[PDB]
Parts: C-alpha cells; structure tokens; sequence
C-alpha cells in the first residue's frame, strides 16, 4: 500500500505514535516519506547483508527476522514480512521499541539527515487529524 500523507498521519496517530517518546507526528510522517515514500512494501538491502523493511525501513540486523541476516536479533519478535503489510500496526509497535533505544529517532538515518531540525509540522499541514 502506498499511503497518502494525511492518511498515514491519521493511521500513525491512531496507533499512538504522535508524541511518542516526545516525537511529534510530523517527525514520523517525515521519516516515513524519506524511508519508504509511504510504501508499506518497500525493502532495501544494506551493505552488511541485513535488509530494511516497510514504511519505516526497520532493519533485520536487530528488530525482525528474515532468516538471512546471520548473527542478527529479532527484538520485535516478528517476521520481517509482517512489516510489509497494508496494516501498519506491526511497524508502529516495533518503531516504538526502536525509538525507545538510547538514540531516539537518530536510529533512522533518513530522519537524522532529512527531517531532524526542519519544519516537520509541514508534513501534517492540511490534515484533518
Ligand atoms: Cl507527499
Ligand atoms: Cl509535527
Ligand atoms: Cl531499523
Ligand atoms: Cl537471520
Ligand atoms: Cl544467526
Ligand atoms: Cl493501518
Ligand atoms: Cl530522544
Ligand atoms: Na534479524
Ligand atoms: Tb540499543
């Protein structure tokens, strides 16, 4: 599923991401834009052999199992394919565990380099939330 911007914002809000660990909804929409372009089916292989999955490009090195990232963990206790569903529940629950780690949203490289410090509220502008 390729979400609309406000559509994704509404879904993220409903699942309790808005202001989670202090990160406003626009930060999460911005992260999703530059991680996956709002496409739940997005996958990208990392140089180390891990793969990033879904709307928030969650990495198999630590967070989900894809059976082909030797020596990795599965801290969200979920198959990585579950992060490609049209229903973002799984991606949101896992993202909550990721951002609760010491580095907050800096764990998302695209957030740090393209969202951090910018006018992220623009990403929810005009949305009927
Ligand atoms: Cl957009
Ligand atoms: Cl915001
Ligand atoms: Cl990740
Ligand atoms: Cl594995
Ligand atoms: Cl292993
Ligand atoms: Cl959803
Ligand atoms: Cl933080
Ligand atoms: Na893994
Ligand atoms: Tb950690």
């Amino acid at each position: 599923k390729v979400f609309g911007r406000c559509e994704l914002a509404a879904a993220m809000k409903r699942h309790g991401l808005d202001n989670y660990r202090g990160y406003s909804l626009g930060n999460w929409v911005c992260a999703a834009k530059f991680e996956s372009n709002f496409n739940t089916q997005a996958t990208n292989r990392n140089t180390d052999g891990s793969t990033d999955y879904g709307i928030l490009q969650i990495n198999s090195r630590w967070w989900c199992n894809d059976g082909r990232t030797p020596g990795s963990r599965n801290l969200c206790n979920i198959p990585c394919s579950a992060l490609l569903s049209s229903d973002i529940t799984a991606s949101v629950n896992c993202a909550k565990k990721i951002v609760s780690d010491g580095n907050g949203m800096n764990a998302w490289v695209a957030w740090r380099n393209r969202c951090k410090g910018t006018d992220v509220q623009a990403w929810i502008r005009g949305c009927r939330l």
